[PDB]
């Protein structure tokens, strides 16, 4: 059975960072490619990143260099989601996901390995 194990997510104030986790087990194949997607309130599940077996990590979502950078750990089978500079606007469920094609795609329906979904929340500053 293959798993995808989220960790390290939770509340931040606006300019924080935070590194997601995502550990893959069980993984039946020779090649993947893993995304990290988010959902933020009312809006549409969205690609943030990707990476794979053959690629190196790229971001798909408008932000700002060095707002998120993708990674991960081979011999952990774990993949990384560094976040800086974090906007109230950056709140979502944040997800893992997984599939065997090693190119790198933002559309969640390539994707039939799912995390469990982690909530960021990034309050704002005073005003």
């Amino acid at each position: 059975q293959v798993q995808l194990q989220e960790s390290g997510g939770g509340s931040v104030e606006a300019g924080g960072s935070l590194r997601l986790s995502c550990a893959r087990s069980g993984w039946p194949y020779s090649t993947y490619s893993m995304n990290w997607f988010r959902q933020a309130p009312g809006k549409e599940r969205e690609a943030v990143a990707g990476i794979s077996s053959t690629m190196s990590g790229i971001i798909f979502a408008e932000s700002k260099a060095g707002q998120f950078t993708i990674s991960q750990d081979n011999a952990k089978n774990t993949v990384y989601l560094q976040m800086n500079n974090l906007k109230p606007e950056d709140t979502a469920i944040y997800y893992c996901a997984a599939r065997r094609d090693y190119s790198l795609s933002s559309s969640s329906d390539d994707f039939d390995y799912w995390g469990q979904g982690t909530q960021v929340t990034v309050s704002s500053a005073a005003a």
